[PDB]
């Protein structure tokens, strides 16, 4: 009844733990069909039960690793370790480390600042037109906050130093900072034990591991010239087309014939695959190696030029609407977008208008022709016949 | 390229202005089809060009007014003023005012705290199972931050005082707090001048007004026993079914016949209308008077029990998929949900699972029967043939 009990102020850290949803997604169970990678089965679509926020904190660190390839093209490798019985995840990358030096304005070492303080980022100057996935200065701190133990190790040959420090108890405490002389090949390694109590979980079970492994395959398929290892084993992905092939390799439509798959690497920032869908519009897409599971204007931009060209082919053969065409399409898009926007930190839907992408993606006349002859025009014409 | 230039830390306020999208949505132009209310023809679906974030800061204040009906059910009225020429918006409501008193913990007057300080809310104790739209403690400060001038006035007969304070320059400064004795009918009035430069706009033009006006119609239809006024004109909505009718006034399908509409007020927290769609699945829904324009589990919870009963009807008469059924559905849902969750501050998609809703919505067998007899079972059954 008290004014002080009714009206409350929260610190930023308190607010994240109290209201996790707009930061990392739901911290409750969801049961739905998802693409996952099962041991001994590979890529497959099945019902899974998982906590989105746990999936996301892993994603934040993984995308950070991919981002470093854009910062340093000499980077060649990402190594992911998932150890359920010790509740341990590690993500390692090479290329240039984080400067191991005191930040003259914030008065702490750079790695401690950008992993241990909210709203810290190298991505706050949008006069630079970057195709990194990082935008907001939260992601790594979010993983820290939802971890019981969160270790940052980064080595900077330029500064001849190596940094290592561990946070604990939801970024509430930090152990001792370790600084050692260094003169090798740079790397960064983030090792964390997710706070499964925040997710009402007891361990990294089969389903969340299958999702995390598939996400590592996503990275292998969406990045260029980065080898990806999962628990010491190299992942056999070479390019986005070979990644898409894992989804469609033996796939048949419902009459029994194999799916017709249309591909174009339109340019160095856009790659597209199209086939037929029997369950409504489907899209699997990436922006700067972020899995945009709810799509966005990058998907609309590519799909719409297919749809309008197909509605024009169907009209020649007569009343059909664009949503009808789109419901027969399964599209794959891998895109690099400058300074993308999203309506949430989880970055599931990319909202930037095409005029601001920094590149274009006009599908070739070769691609469009093959799209006309891939079964979508057929199914539509049988429906208007059977009217 | 110095380390201090590369790696930067932002205050919360700086971060909101630098990265508005996760707080209020896009601050750039968007062109798409929207339901609006034009001073010409009324509710209608047409292409508009508008800035989502400007639309959103208006919504935050409007939903706050609607929230006060849950706080004080004797509240009866909301009045909205939109004045493009002076770039001024006001939202007024009656019912209980904000307590005009010094907060013993934060050591400022309550209205100053909850309109001038980030992460402040009456909605942070989830042991109270409330059906208010406010959850995060941002909305009103976001409107303040994206305004050149932002004025709060609230009168509390209980505290026998009236409060008034004005912020300016993106919540960068505040004027003086004005306190006067008060002994009339409580009210709260929020008046703001949106910072149109932040939205790269020149004035509150035709399209953004039509969106704001339809949103005021939304409030009149989603709330109970609240009259809604816009520029002194009462909005002629009484109950959710009458609001849905404004969408269905032009009631003809593509065959020429009048639209068949199935309705049920399931309980005090759920009201559902269903009609047919020829443009794919459509949903218009609200959670605690939030316009959930991207839907959510409240929509799924309702639509799915319609779909599953229809899929069971087509089997009797035969391989059909659920998306096929859904594509012929245009559904309206007005729900009150306890402590809802959302993907983003903009609250366009409600993510809370049904087991946590705090109520159920099992559609009546009469509703289901009428839904079986609406043409959706018909067209699909000829399709499988
Ligand atoms: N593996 C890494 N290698 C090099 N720099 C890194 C790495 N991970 C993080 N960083 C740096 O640490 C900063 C903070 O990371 P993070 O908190 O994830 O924010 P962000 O990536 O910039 N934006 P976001 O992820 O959208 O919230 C980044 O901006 C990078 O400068
Ligand atoms: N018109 C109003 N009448 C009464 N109380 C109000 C009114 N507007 C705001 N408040 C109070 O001010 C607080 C701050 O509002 P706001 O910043 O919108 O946060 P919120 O509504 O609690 N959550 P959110 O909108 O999801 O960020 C609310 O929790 C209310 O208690
Ligand atoms: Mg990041
Ligand atoms: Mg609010």
């Amino acid at each position: 009844a008290s004014v002080e009990r009714i009206y409350q102020k929260k610190t930023q850290l308190e607010h994240i733990l109290l209201r996790p949803d707009t930061y990392i997604g739901s911290v409750e169970l969801v049961t739905q069909q998802m693409w996952v990678y099962d041991e001994d089965v590979g890529i497959n679509y099945r019902e899974v039960t998982f906590v989105p926020g746990l999936y996301k904190i892993f994603d934040e660190i993984l995308v950070n690793a991919a981002d470093n390839k854009q910062r340093d093209p000499k980077m060649s490798c990402i190594r992911v370790t998932i150890d359920p019985e010790n509740n341990l995840i590690s993500i390692w990358n090479n290329g240039k480390g984080i400067p191991v030096v005191e930040h003259k304005v914030e008065k702490m070492y750079v790695p401690a600042l950008i992993f241990g303080q909210l709203l810290t980022s190298s991505n706050y100057d949008d006069d630079e037109k970057k195709v990194t996935g990082g935008r907001n200065g939260y992601g790594a701190k979010l993983c820290n906050i939802f971890s019981t133990k969160f270790t940052v190790e980064t080595a900077s040959r330029e500064y001849k130093k190596m940094f290592k420090q561990t946070w604990m108890d939801n970024m509430g405490r930090a152990g001792e900072m370790e600084l050692k002389p260094f003169n090798g090949e740079d790397y960064t390694c983030i090792t964390f034990q997710p706070d499964l109590s925040k997710f009402k979980m007891q361990s990294l079970d089969k389903d969340i591991v299958a999702l995390m492994v598939r996400r590592a395959y996503d990275i292998a398929g969406s990045t260029k010239d980065v080898k990806v290892f999962l628990n010491g084993n190299k992942l056999p992905v070479k390019g986005f087309r070979s990644y898409v092939d894992m989804y469609l390799k033996d796939k048949l439509d419902e009459t029994g014939n194999s799916l017709k798959v249309i591909h174009e690497q339109v340019n160095h920032r856009w790659e597209v695959c199209l086939t037929m869908s029997e369950k409504g519009f489907q899209q699997i897409s990436f922006v700067n190696s972020i899995a945009t599971s709810k799509g966005g204007r990058h998907v609309d931009y590519v799909a719409d030029q297919i749809v309008t060209k197909l509605v024009d082919v169907v009209k020649k053969k007569n009343a059909v609407k664009a949503h009808q065409v789109k419901n027969h399409m399964w599209i794959f898009v891998n895109a690099l977008i400058e300074n993308p926007t999203f309506d949430s930190q989880t970055k599931e839907n990319m909202t930037l208008q095409p005029k601001s992408f920094g590149s274009t993606c006009q599908l070739s006349e070769k691609f469009i022709k093959a799209a006309i002859g891939c079964g979508i025009v057929e199914s539509i014409l049988n429906w208007v016949k059977f009217k």
